[PDB]
């Protein structure tokens, strides 16, 4: 519905398999573990559908699916990540885009509220850093 992946100049056959071919996605947690649960997908599976499958498979309750989020995490120590929008197609993004040379990739299930608290956290590490720089200078 808010889909932002598009294929161009393609043929029905290569495009139908691209979207109908099955795949497994290894879905990790925050890093509560180094252990992953394999999640079944196709090129049509949305991030929201795949969050639901992931929670079901973690033995958590899919009712709270809407309060979790799938993340494309580059890192093994995590360094940066991107939150999938609900309508995105993670199986296809997996195929087509990859970590910069040196880094490696993990899809992680994560609670929204843990994501926003991580934004707040990085605003504070920037801001602290600026108030540190400032104090050094004026004294
Ligand atoms: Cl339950
Ligand atoms: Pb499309
Ligand atoms: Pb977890």
């Amino acid at each position: 519905g808010t889909e932002n992946l598009y294929f161009q100049s393609m043929d029905p056959a290569e495009l139908s398999t691209q979207l109908s071919a099955p795949g497994v996605l290894k879905v990790f947690g925050d890093s509560t573990g180094t252990h992953y649960k394999s999640v079944l997908a196709t090129g049509t599976s949305s991030a929201r559908e795949l969050v639901k499958e992931a929670l079901e498979r973690y033995a958590l309750d899919p009712r709270q699916a809407g309060q979790y989020v799938l993340c494309d995490v580059v890192g093994w120590q995590a360094r940066c990540f991107r939150v999938f929008g609900d309508s995105e197609k993670p199986l296809l993004i997996q195929e087509l885009w990859k970590p910069r040379e040196g880094l490696s990739r993990r899809f992680e299930l994560r609670k929204r509220s843990d994501v926003e608290e991580l934004a707040a956290k990085e605003v504070d590490t920037i801001t602290a850093g600026i108030n540190a720089q400032a104090r050094r200078l004026q004294r």
